[PDB]
């Protein structure tokens, strides 16, 4: 009977937007990037408004606010899509508190990720990576590069630390999948409990013969000392064996498109292997690919520059627009393995900072020059126009990376 008749600029743009290249921000971030001010308002899937945070320093500021809580379950926590409300119903683990809390459950898992420990992984992952690499070589011409190498290199090495045993990876590679790309709240709770399941029985399991690696040691002894909920055991072992997945396996996909569309950087990095960990950060930098984790809610009033998020604000900190920060990164949108890009918020920053950083590092590393030594002639078997993008309320990056190279 009436419709709307009247121009449709808002100032509260809807968020989160899809990327339409896999190393440009979407046309709607360049926007609130190049706004000054450290906030600007968005309006959420269900017409909820919050905040985003668009600038360098202040995304630091926030992150390390103690008045911006990472509660999921709380009621104005910034929900992205439907299949959040899965998360907000379920119990966490210690991405989801904050201090003191957090710590506690934070340094069961730390002795895992440590330097040294990343170090002496080197072995295991240099092999996983070599050995997925001689499988898909053989195995045809081409193939997806998603499925054949970049999902399974750090799923084996994940399970491995945490001591999931590989012969059910069919089963919780699937669930992962299933859990973070899902775009209902019914499929990302049945993928929840799905991985729930599992993980319980491997956790008496390891009450009746103890087991190797991380949930081996948190049943022997946290479980044991009742200092950790067997709930929180399985949310715990369920965060990092998805993280240990999603996150590296896609910025393997997108690296790879990324440096094969800038071939005279990827021809000075073949050329010059010390620029590998250089590079690495860089591709962090610039390709950013976990927007998701940025939400907060305000407990308390907080100032910032002149506006102000009041008590139970939702708060995005998108580390993809802090990243394209030109007062931190000179031509932000320009990728440059050369430069400077220390300080990035691809990790986050703060108290919840990345557990797994340095082993996602380790990975991307091997990785690289692996492919760089084993598959030179590597190239894309279609053109980046026919490639699709996961939308912006999931982890970045492709499902399915089609990939030739030389016999
Ligand atoms: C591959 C690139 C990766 C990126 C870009 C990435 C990104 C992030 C970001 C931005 C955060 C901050 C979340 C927040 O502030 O709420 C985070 C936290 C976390 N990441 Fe990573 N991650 C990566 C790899 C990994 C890997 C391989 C693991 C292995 C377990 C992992 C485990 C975690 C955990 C457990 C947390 C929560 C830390 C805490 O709450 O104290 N991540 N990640």
């Amino acid at each position: 009977t009436d419709t709307a008749t009247t121009p449709q600029t808002t100032d509260a743009p809807a968020f989160p937007s899809n990327r339409s290249c896999p190393y440009q921000l979407p046309d709607g971030y360049a926007q609130l990037r190049d706004t000054p001010g450290p906030l600007h308002r968005v309006t959420l899937y269900d017409g909820r408004q919050a905040w985003v945070v668009t600038k360098h320093e202040a995304a630091r500021k926030l992150l390390g606010d103690p008045r911006l809580s990472s509660n999921r379950t709380d009621d104005n926590f910034p929900a992205t899509s439907p299949a959040f409300e899965a998360v907000r119903e379920s119990p966490q683990a210690f991405i989801g508190l904050d201090p003191p809390e957090h710590g506690t459950r934070r340094r069961m898992t730390i002795s895992e990720f440590t330097v040294k420990r990343i170090k002496g992984m080197r072995p295991e992952v240099e092999e996983v990576v070599h050995g997925f690499l001689d499988e898909m070589l053989a195995a045809g011409p081409t193939a997806d590069l998603v499925s054949q190498f970049a999902l399974p290199v750090p799923s084996m090495v994940i399970c491995r630390l945490l001591g999931v045993p590989y012969a059910d990876h069919e089963f919780f590679q699937d669930a992962s999948k299933r859990l973070v790309q899902s775009t209902d709240a019914q499929s990302a709770l049945t993928a929840r409990n799905d991985l729930a399941g599992y993980l319980d029985g491997l956790i008496t399991q390891f009450q009746t013969e103890p087991g190797a690696g991380l949930v081996g040691a948190l049943v022997a002894d946290q479980l044991a000392n009742g200092e950790i909920d067997r709930e929180e055991l399985i949310s715990t072992a369920m965060l990092l064996l998805i993280a240990g997945h999603e996150t590296t396996a896609s910025m393997t996909s997108l690296s790879v498109i990324t440096l094969l569309d800038h071939p005279e950087q990827y021809a000075a990095l073949r050329a010059d292997r010390s620029l590998v960990p250089g590079a690495v950060e860089e591709l962090l930098r610039y390709l950013a690919i976990a927007d998701i984790a940025g939400g907060r809610v305000a407990t308390a009033d907080i100032e910032v520059e002149g506006q102000l998020i009041r008590a139970g604000e939702g708060v995005i900190v998108v580390n993809s627009i802090a990243n394209r920060d030109g007062t931190v990164y000179e031509d932000p949108d320009a990728l440059d393995i050369h430069r400077s890009a220390r300080h990035h918020l691809a990790f986050g920053f703060g108290v919840h900072q990345c557990l797994g950083q340095n082993l996602a590092r380790l990975e991307l590393e091997v990785i690289l020059n692996a492919l760089m030594d084993r598959v030179p002639t590597l190239r894309l078997a279609v053109p980046v126009e026919q490639l699709v993008l996961r939308p912006g309320t999931t982890i970045q990056g492709v499902n399915e990376l089609p990939v030739t190279w030389h016999h």
